[PDB]
């Protein structure tokens, strides 16, 4: 089955955010948690949105990547923005 | 959404873009797509597909630099999504 470049970045970030949701909103969703700080780490982000990533980072900060401070989530791509960036070839760097 | 429903399509999309990178005709979006998906990952091709691998780390693909040993031991990128969709890091 051929894979279109549009419809499979619409299942990753509706994937990201299913895990989203139930790393903040739940603690000890310990596979959910995991499956973020991957996320959050390899494409360097906090959030689904410029907004979410600023909420993450100040009140559930160890979910977004080693050292990252509060104020870049406010001018940081959000990880929809870095889901777009690998499937069309941008570049997460 | 399934993990391991969409984990498999992304591998089928890498896979796509890997077969369309080594053409250089008109493919340097595939070329572009093939190369972010190395740097953001960690990996360069994967084992089932060693032909195609062979010729995009010929094409200069998987670019070296940083982590020597990720250098000479490249990582496989199937399981690099794996890894990305169960959380395993
Ligand atoms: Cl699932
Ligand atoms: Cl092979
Ligand atoms: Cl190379």
């Amino acid at each position: 089955g051929f894979v279109n470049k549009d419809q499979i970045a619409k299942d990753v970030k509706q994937f990201y955010d299913q895990a989203l949701q139930q790393a903040v909103v739940d603690d000890d969703a310990n596979n959910a948690k995991a499956v973020v700080k991957t996320f959050h780490e390899t494409l360097d982000c906090c959030g689904s949105s410029t907004l979410t990533a600023l909420t993450t980072s100040v009140l559930k900060n160890n979910l977004c990547p080693s050292g990252s401070n509060i104020i870049s989530n406010l001018f940081k791509e959000d990880c929809h923005q870095k889901i777009d960036d690998l499937f069309s070839g941008k570049g997460t760097k």
